[PDB]
């Protein structure tokens, strides 16, 4: 049909459904957004939703809301032309619930009744509905298109002519006949999916063309059936629903791949389960391929030499992008030889190679025991590594810094090749896209400069980094410097080269949602936990808080109330009279022992029975028999319940046939319980999520729909993550009167039931880590200990030598071992916990009395469990409050421990940054922009000793203090910063306090003080939290105010002062001119300098002197050698102290003695 | 993967009677040797040069 | 080297190539040439290609093209053809060592380490399929 948007010209867009509280808890959240942030602005809403009240159901009405208002929009702007269509999504991480959530919204929009007549009549059911779009992957893509789909795509674009495509199409429509063999099936999808590869890859070589097919009728039907992504792209569809790896990977259409994240102004993102996304961006960047960084600089500086872009109105602004990256490139390929290609000398590197570990900020390590260096040999002419048994780490972040450089500028000029196209206004009548103009760019930037092959590697940065453009002052995360695992090895097949294969991660899966939200999207996160307090499992919202600001939406305390009322009136357990009970389970041994020996009666003992029937090893049997002996107590407590029917056991370990015997015991306990209770039971031993997602569910479902008999499954945590309903259908003619209504009875039209026995074991296998490869994992593992390290819960001394280790092969339980110390840890635990039990209260209708059977490691973690109630299931809620009655714990609050290493980490970055800065202000010359990060530093201390609030500007200068304006800490300035110990913990040591800098005396000088309050320098410290590191007050602030002080001094006399050359920065403080006198005068303020300014500007006067002390110490004078000598004789002046200590009164004796000496002259 | 592809294989051979699942069965048959000499090449060119009799 | 460096300062490389009002999009320019006497050209008349230094571009316009092939070509083959002369070389001077893991001494067994080997020094292992091909079809010479 045409069925098109004359449809809704009397479709009445304000009768709307009476909205359940928590659609008008959205709608408050984003009016109030709107008014607060903009219009323009993204946003991001998590939303703690507990399962039961509609999560998806009102997720797909606010969906179905966008797409009316749409359909407004277009019967209102159609008198303005911009069609501006908003994209709406839905992603989440799972196939099952991406098309289960579709088509409950097809659903909705038949069935949606306003006021007993239908919303929507039979015409506006169709539009709608064609408006959503599903995007599968590429090989599920074409096993659904029909035979006709793909014959009239082949016969229109004419691929037919060729041999090799329908070769390739007939072996797949032959095996679509077989599909029911499973090996056979295995094999129809993966050559599906490189069929369809092929296929669009085709496609689009048409369309880029001159003979761009004409697409309607049958043929632009057959294409949008093979090419849902074209929907999109012809205005047809906003609405894609689709997985997070199919959104961050992104679809295609008819002709080029649309990347949804450079797209994102104005869409709206519905992602379902959000904390489990940070685990799945987090895969999909961990998945990204290696580069040669000595291949990749050799290239870039041999190809940057000459080539250049041509001077047309394309490339207009285009080359000074790029003229500081030659720059860079010729100057470091000199330093550092590259002409010759880079060998090993040593160690022996078939067997093993070189691993360096850097994250671009102060957490370096190596596997090298010694510091390799890299020395160029100018006979051999080779780089040569001594490989010992230093410079090569220099070397490889100086390299990595270029490449990313490289990178990051390609993304500039992509957008100012953009913008001059725009401006150029072709051919009128053709609209031509953005990231029309996007693969366009690269690839003329590309051949122009001939470095095509770097251009995989260009694309894959553009939703990494990408989203940014569509040193110690910035602001500084982790979370967007990532990290980089170089391996050094030898070129394989070759006996004397090497390669540097670096693999980085360019950002935090963090990094990506707070690029989307500064983007333009609308996020709106909707999860039962979805603000639970880890990092590893969660994203890191103390981060998207610094970052977000008042984008990261929130529930104030009134709508969580609400949503909380709303929740019980729909669940509500207390008033009809539903029970829950918590038994937690300890170790009983001599339990299991009598049950063994009733399942062996030969055997005399209880290990020669786990020996010689169970397989238990003799190391083993401890924890075997410990979580045996909890598992059948927990049977045995259900089967011996006259009531209950149904027990999930959620256990760290999949009881599949791998450990039969065991199942063999525990299928024989629960027999003899069951012919003692009299009941008959039936074990599942082995269900994975894979069995419930392709057969399992449906006979249990069939189990209690029709038979009598206890029920009882044994599955995984993980395994529960498979997306599906536990429930079955309700039969009165069994159950009887077992059941009854929790809800209000107004909405009790949903005959299933749930799991009503449950037991939890305590998760312990709880760090991530990826399969996919081996640098996949240990590009995960890195992650997780500086995420860990980031938030607060590792000290850098914990977390150093945990990346250390890691580099040389930490073994899964060893990585556990350390994880389990840290607060994070048991905020995983809680999570899991609490996700676990709400998948038992998904239904309507329940128990009388439910049984949630707790571990009894469980009573120690959940016992701390300290959040507001205010949004907990009320399993959750029985779980915690019977673990809380049972006594007190003795608590290591997590917010101390976290300050304490909060401040260890900014000192650590403060002393790592500033000698790496000064180490650099001593190369020669000394870069501008170097000294103007030097000055940064010095300037933002002075006026800005202590800060009110976490400044996101210059945050790992300061730390925050447990005590407001002082604190006490203790540590080598020059030494480890891995040793420093802080607050309290050492209660007597250094003071950072206005006390001891002695401000207080220098700001009572006459002529200091007009000096600070005319430059803003603040002359008392404000009494705030957040107060100077240990390294800026010692080496930056004490020095700054002395150097402050003295100038100010001096210009009570009429000096003049300059600007210290760049030839000697930091060598020497500041330069004056005194009237009367031509003899430049170089500062030191608090003989090898000396001789090497000499060098350069010949005989001058020079000036050493300290602003507070005693004025009484005798006037000095000296020669070159820094020997005494008389003052006529003397080139180096000493003023011991130019203010009183006492009474801040200027050393008037030392200023004419010193004007004197410089008239000796 | 690797075992996943020599599983793919194994599974095709037992319906080679078909003739599109024999095009199937022989196309992905030249894939997965060009894949699995590749990878025995590169273990014979390193150090664990397995010491191949019997 | 040498003809390297001279080739491309006479047909300056720095500047990208493109074509003046040619709708090559419906039909490219098509050459043929068998290196001796049966030049063809599929362009109605003879292609130049001017040095543009204000576009900084190199334009086909309506010879030189032809010269700029067959020379760009020349010299392709003079690389191809010198990498077997140094593979070659290249085993003569391993032959003699005997290091410790030499455990074929033949025409080929130094193949695969040769090219590797010189193509990893002077950075051009994008031209390694290249080579590995050309070692039979005039390999044998």
């Amino acid at each position: 049909m045409n069925v098109s948007i004359e449809e809704f010209t009397h479709f009445d867009f304000q009768l709307v459904p009476e909205p359940s509280p928590l659609d008008l808890v959205i709608t408050e959240s984003l009016k109030n957004h709107i008014e607060v942030n903009g219009v323009k602005s993204g946003a991001l809403l998590p939303l703690p939703f507990q399962t039961g009240i509609g999560k998806t159901y009102t997720a797909l009405n606010f969906l179905l809301q966008q797409m009316l208002e749409q359909v407004r929009s277009e019967l209102k702007e159609e008198n303005t032309g911009k069609k501006s269509k908003r994209l709406l999504y839905y992603v989440t991480d799972s196939v099952d619930n991406v098309v289960s959530a579709k088509a409950d919204l097809l659903k909705l929009i038949e069935k949606q009744t306003v006021k007993g007549e239908p919303r929507f009549t039979l015409e506006q059911q169709e539009y709608l509905k064609a408006q959503i779009v599903h995007l599968p992957n590429q090989s599920e893509q074409l096993l659904q298109c029909s035979d006709a789909v793909l014959n009239d795509v082949l016969i229109g674009f004419n691929l037919n002519a060729e041999r090799d495509v329908q070769a390739e199409w007939s072996a797949i429509s032959g095996l679509r006949r077989h599909a029911s063999n499973p090996e056979v099936k295995i094999s129809l999808n993966r050559q599906a999916g490189y069929f369809y590869r092929n296929l669009i890859d085709r496609l689009q070589k048409k369309q880029k063309g001159a003979d761009r097919v004409l697409l309607s009728g049958s043929l632009l039907a057959s294409v949008e059936t093979l090419l849902p992504g074209e929907k999109i792209r012809n205005g047809s569809a906003h609405v894609a629903f689709l997985t997070t790896s199919k959104f961050l990977k992104g679809f295609h259409n008819t002709r080029s791949r649309y990347s949804p994240l450079r797209d994102l102004s104005g869409a709206v993102l519905i992602i379902d389960e959000i904390d489990k996304q940070n685990q799945v961006i987090l895969s999909e960047l961990c998945k990204q391929q290696a580069q040669d960084l000595i291949w990749a600089i050799r290239t870039l500086r041999a190809n940057f030499r000459d080539h250049q872009l041509e001077s047309s109105p394309r490339y207009d602004k285009i080359e000074d992008l790029f003229e500081p990256l030659r720059e860079r490139l010729e100057e470091f390929g000199t330093n550092w030889n590259l002409a010759f290609a880079f060998n090993t000398e040593g160690a022996n590197l078939n067997e093993r190679p070189v691993r360096l570990f850097s994250d671009r900020s102060f957490t370096h390590v190596s596997s090298a025991t010694h510091k390799l260096s890299l020395k160029s040999d100018f006979l051999r002419r080779k780089n040569l590594i001594f490989s010992d048994e230093g410079l090569l780490t220099r070397f490889v972040n100086e390299a990595d810094v270029i490449y990313q450089w490289f990178l990051g500028t390609m993304r500039k000029a992509v957008f100012q090749y953009w913008e001059n196209v725009r401006g150029l206004e072709i051919e009128v009548r053709e609209n031509r896209s953005l990231e029309g103009t996007f693969q366009e760019a690269v690839q003329s930037l590309l051949t122009h400069f001939n470095l095509q092959e770097f251009e995989s590697a260009v694309y894959e940065s553009f939703d990494t980094r990408g989203l940014r453009q569509s040193k110690l002052s910035s602001s500084k995360s982790y979370h967007h410097t990532g990290l980089k695992l170089v391996e050094v090895a030898h070129n394989q097949g070759t006996r004397d080269t090497v390669n540097c294969k670096a693999s980085f991660l360019n950002t935090s899966p963090s990094g990506v949602l707070a690029d989307m939200v500064d983007a333009g999207a609308v996020i709106l996160g909707i999860s039962a936990t979805a603000r639970a307090d880890t990092v590893i499992h969660n994203f890191d919202f103390k981060y998207l808080n610094e970052r977000l600001g008042n984008k990261l939406l929130s529930l104030s305390r009134e709508q969580k109330q609400r949503v909380n009322n709303y929740y019980h009136s729909r669940r509500n357990y207390k008033d009809n009279g539903v029970v829950l009970t918590v038994k937690y389970l300890n170790s009983r041994d001599a339990f299991l022992d009598a049950l063994l020996e009733e399942y062996k009666p030969e055997a005399r003992s209880s290990h020669f029975i786990l020996n010689h029937y169970l397989g238990i090893a003799e190391s083993e049997q401890a924890f075997v028999r410990s979580w045996l002996s909890k598992l059948l107590a927990s049977i045995k407590a259900f089967i011996s319940s006259p009531d209950n029917r149904y027990m999930l056991s959620l256990l760290n370990r999949t009881l599949d046939t791998t450990r039969q015997n065991i199942n063999d015991f525990i299928q024989f306990c629960c027999d003899k319980w069951a012919k003692e209770f009299n009941v008959k039971t039936k074990t599942f031993f082995g269900v994975n999520a894979d069995w419930m997602r392709l057969v399992g569910y449906d006979e249990i479902s069939k189990h209690l729909n029709t038979e009598l008999g206890k029920v009882v499954v044994f599955s995984t945590y993980a395994s529960m993550g498979a997306g599906k309903n536990p429930d079955y259908a309700v039969n009165l003619a069994l159950e009887g009167e077992s059941l009854i209504s929790v809800a209000d009875v107004t909405y009790s039209t949903q005959l299933r039931s749930d799991i009503d026995s449950i037991y939890l074991e305590k998760p312990t296998q709880l760090l991530l880590s990826d399969d996919y490869s081996h640098t996949a994992n240990q590009l995960c593992q890195f992650h997780q200990i500086l995420s860990l390290q980031e938030n607060g819960e590792l000290s850098p001394k914990s977390a150093e030598n945990w990346c250390r280790q890691q580099l040389m092969g930490m073994s899964r339980e060893r990585s556990l071992q350390q994880y389990h110390q840290t607060s994070d840890y048991q905020s995983a635990v809680r999570k899991y916990i609490e996700q676990a039990v709400g998948r038992a209260g998904r239904t309507s209708l329940k128990r009388k009395q439910i049984l949630l059977f707790v571990d009894s490691g469980l009573k120690e973690i959940l016992a701390e469990e300290s959040r507001d109630p205010s949004l907990f299931s009320h399993e959750y809620v029985a779980l915690v409050n019977k673990a809380k009655s049972a006594g007190k714990s003795i608590v290591e609050d997590r917010a101390v421990r976290r300050l304490f290493n909060l401040a260890q980490r900014n000192n650590k970055d403060g002393m790592l940054s500033i000698k790496a800065l000064v180490h650099r202000l001593h190369n020669q010359p000394a870069s501008k922009s170097d000294i103007q990060e030097w000055q940064d530093i010095r300037t933002q201390l002075l006026r800005y000793p202590t800060v009110a609030f976490q400044p996101e500007r210059f945050n790992r200068l300061y730390l925050q203090s447990m005590t407001k304006g002082y604190y006490r800490y203790q540590g080598n300035l020059d030494g480890d910063p891995n040793s420093f110990e802080f607050f309290d913990r050492v209660p007597y040591g250094d003071m950072v306090s206005e006390e001891d800098c002695s401000l207080a005396t220098l700001v009572q000088n006459q002529y200091v003080r007009p000096w600070f309050e005319r430059k803003g320098f603040a002359c008392s410290w404000q009494k705030e939290a957040n107060v100077m590191t240990p390294i800026m007050f010692t080496n930056i602030y004490k020095g700054a105010l002395g150097e402050q002080a003295v100038e100010a001094v001096l210009t009570a006399f009429d000096f003049t002062f300059e600007e210290v050359p760049n030839s000697i920065y930091e060598r020497f403080d500041n330069r004056v001119i005194f009237a009367g006198i031509e003899q430049p005068i170089w500062l030191d303020s608090k003989s090898s300098k000396i001789a090497l300014v000499e060098e350069e500007f010949g005989p001058s006067k020079f000036i050493y002197v300290n602003a507070l002390g005693d004025t009484s110490k005798p006037i000095r004078y000296l020669n070159s050698c820094f020997v005494e000598t008389s003052p006529q004789l003397a080139k180096v002046i000493e003023i011991p102290a130019l203010i009183d200590d006492s009474n801040a009164d200027t050393n008037r004796t030392a200023v004419q003695e010193l004007i004197k000496w410089l008239h000796h002259s």
